[PDB]
């Protein structure tokens, strides 16, 4: 190929049978996938370079864990999640990413566990028409993560998020969503939760606050990096 | 009035401030409201008879608790939940009701805790248009309920439900909903969860299975009554 | 059961074959069902106590008439109307209820006969998708009611209503509906008219004004009660 | 102009103030407008030739009546009805046209009076969004027409119709519409009823059967023409 | 018939096979169809008088060309285009009409070639539901028209238009459409392009400016008539 | 930062304003952006490494050109296009990518120029509601591309495409879209064309066939690489 190609079984992932673990962390940024795998895992290998969307496999306290970049937005993560599920038999899928907080009571240091997500994606209206489908986290994964946070005293907030198609949106309804108690905005959760459930696999999204969208309250690198480490510790402890 | 009238502040509830507790159990059937209050609570008073939609307040373990029938469907529960929240300052709202199970893996003895609900009600499209709003349980209540169930060894399943407008529906999508992991069908949760969140109150729906919609298999009175009691016990332990 | 159970053939109505008349009046309030049956009919029997949603049968000038509370909202009346039609072979279904007036020209003393109803329920979009279905009264019933009113001099207005899902609605379009000539808001007619037509039965909604929703002009008990009497007289004279 | 031009106040009608009566019959075919005016009215003048969409004014038993072709479809009739209402102060608008019957029980000789109409036009969703708006005939006009038919012994049916955007429609739902009681299909009524009501004017559609859509039962010229004459006689008598 | 009838094969066109050319110009105004045929073509015959929607066939530099009025709006043109395509085997369909300009940069003398059209017609949502279908001109016709205009120095602008259902529309989104680059508003192109494409025929809409919608800046007869002649010259040269 | 960060002015592009050209080629795959820049351009520098979404700038025959990976799907390309337009004042935006052909008449060697795109993205319904917005290519770029292809003898097809949200879609309407003349499926064009038009910039999507969706017929490496090189050659000649 002119550039790396996927496998016949997975057009966007150039891996073979067995190279991807049953449990996969899913950051949006493939360079964060790299950073996570190299910083937290042992015996790391890169199994995918197709489209520069790096995927890695290594071990955490003897258990195989993969870390796969998803890109941004429902259509991008849907491609990777479908291929992970259908071609690599992945069982547990945990997004680890950022969100923009939309309520003042959402604190910079809180690790957010998404129970569900609202969206302006049409993906579920395409499937259900007049039905509003509410995606749902796997409770076992969510509870294990909450327990991992609580056991250490890591601040954790459990609620809902909004999965946006338009990062830049002149027609945003973030103010109203915040009034209805939605915690923050990201670009992946609705797809991860819907596709995992449709195929009987377990999904969870863990998120940290990268900014406060409505107040412009600033975040610092120290705050963001500490909370990021807590997020990855929670994700890994919860599956251990 | 020709029949009992609501109060000026609450057109559908004939009570006065203080007569309803800050925690209210919400069965759909006002005769189950009566049964619950008289069976489980002490020193019970009926504070509402408007439209025969009985509401009661009594004592459980040193606190006042109320039990208010809601009727069936999003529009009916919305009227009672709005009035309880806005006129009686209710803080914790816990639906206790039945659902039709739509998956083989949902057992007759399972107490269901709804994380979220899908719907064919237009109530959220009316507010949000192109946005699919995903209603969300209060996790504090949900986790307390889960912990109460686990403490006794009551079987508990945590996931999503479908809030139907049409109990009889030629255009039902319950097969597809079940494929997407939805546990069962009921007629209230979307409204309870959306309105509680909009007003910063805490809600949870606890459900027991009254029938298996897709396999057709019937429940026994012994199965239903056992699980009903388990649901009420769990409910009475959902608020810290 | 712990509380009254429906019959096998009608989950929400605990009656047997023959106990319900072929002509049924449908107030929303089951206590008004009781008031109507006991005040206007002879030899009254209560055939349903399931969910406290009382239904009665008696005679009016030798004709059997039933009066069945429906509860509030499209989902609730849909349950009762489906069971009445499919399980008890009911032929004539006449709602007798209240509405909030939305036009200054609608007088508190006018009995309203609904030709059709607009709605924000999704029930018909669930069935028809891109089609806007316009529910339609049975003209024979409507004509007979109009003639009954005119023969005595009872004030009568014929036009359309709006069937709301949300009695409390921050996103109401009642101002625009009034500009388009809609008379008032209630919570049942769309379902009654659509379901009766689907099954080839005759329906009509007769309504009286409980409130002036936009002008804030209040109604008195004397006005409401006289007009209620006129409504029931029109319903019964019209079927005689 | 290269061809006849509308007036400054009415882009599609080349008339002056006063040339159009306050009561206007609205056939879809401008040649039927000519036929009706010439055959039924005295001292006929043609007030419009713009776009060949003929409009005429004459007298029937001394009352001024106009007959204006509308063309086919919601957008075409909307142009004429808006201009008639807004620029010529028209008060009573009565469509006289054809429909395709969609029920076996609709008889070829029955004159149809439309109480309301369903549609697949987006015109009302454009205005109301999540609301299904149900257009409504003026009851005074409808009742006058019904009484004129009964007085003259003309067979008459009253019910609802469907206003189609697509005369040829691979995605038609007319079989389902017929099951819900809809009598026939035409292409104008939703716009006439909605726009007349929006401006506080009176409208009615009277229709005769030109075709049996679902059965291909045949109609004859003699049947069609006799019933057409009945329709026009009903329209004119109802207005005098 | 009381007035002219269509043929059995084409309900709205009273012609026989062979009488209509494989290339048809489609003005909305049948009097403009007449003007075009009589002014530009030789040996003209009128093949249709049904509903006064005149169609003509003649020759231009020896080539058979038909000119068929369409009426206004998606439903009217859809009737004529369906019949032309399905009953008369028409291959090339070129609308020649007017539009209201919605941008300052669209000049009164510019001949507009529409690449595509937006709409508020539901015709494509009826077919595709959640999909936004974008109708597309045949590029060969478009390029031939472009080349014909350039050859003479006739000013030409290529871009998109908006096909409106409501010429008079209180809920218009013209301002937003102009911001997204849409050139003008007309009432036919979406239907023409969609139906031509569905049947593998070639379509193009050529348009001239009759009005500036947002500024009320005036056009004169001399401007409109000169540009009209340019439009017909481009259409005919382009098929020569 | 833990990984590369965007500029304050462009959250997802870590470049200084002067590092990006006024003309940007937009492949979905950032490794194809690398290949394009290294293969075709002189004096190449990489200006972005944020999220591994590489962007490069060099010269082609003396003209400054950038090549920026967009990722897959409307939300991803919308981020990059908004930042290019708003923060780097990019004027010409040309997607160079793959599509799945959906018609037998689309040949493997055909370079496709998209005039417009349909979609199942909700992005335009979010903005326009009841309006179907049809995105439009810049005709100047399209015509230059067409002219360049013809000059070289590269087979070119001009028509419409479908912008999918779901690469894997159980509810796909590909068969119907092909019937309506749509050429192929990709995941970016609607966003590119909509956002460029909204901001008065010029856009075009050029596409090559990666496979035949509906016949399973595969392409070969030699076919794909030949046509890729044709596409880039054409693109490098689309700006006037």
């Amino acid at each position: 190929g002119l550039v790396p190609r996927g496998s016949h079984m997975s057009v966007h992932i150039g891996a073979e049978k067995g190279q991807i673990a049953d449990t996969v962390l899913l950051p949006g940024d493939p360079l964060r996938a790299k950073f996570i795998a190299e910083t937290y895992l042992e015996n790391v290998e890169c199994y995918n370079e197709v489209r520069g969307m790096y995927g890695f496999t290594g071990t955490y306290k003897g258990k195989k864990i993969s870390v796969q970049g998803t890109g941004m937005g429902v259509p991008s993560i849907s491609i990777y999640v479908n291929e992970l599920i259908q071609s690599y038999d992945v069982q547990n899928l945990i997004r680890v990413g950022s969100c923009g907080a939309i309520r003042k009571d959402v604190k910079v240091r809180d690790v957010i566990l998404a129970m569900t997500s609202s969206t302006d994606s049409q993906m579920n209206r395409v499937a259900f028409g007049s039905v509003d489908f509410a995606p749902c986290a796997d409770f076992e994964l969510l509870k294990n993560a909450y327990d991992a946070a609580k056991d250490k005293g890591v601040p954790v907030t459990v609620g809902s998020v909004f999965t946006a198609d338009q990062f830049y949106n002149d027609d945003s309804q973030i103010e109203k969503l915040a009034k209805y108690g939605v915690l923050g905005v990201e670009m992946e959760t609705t797809a991860l939760y819907t596709l995992a459930a449709k195929h009987g696999r377990k999904a969870l999204s863990i998120l940290t606050v990268s900014d406060h969208v409505l107040t412009g309250e600033e975040t610092t690198a120290e705050e963001r990096q500490t909370t990021f480490h807590d997020m990855i510790d929670v994700a890994l402890h919860s599956v251990s």
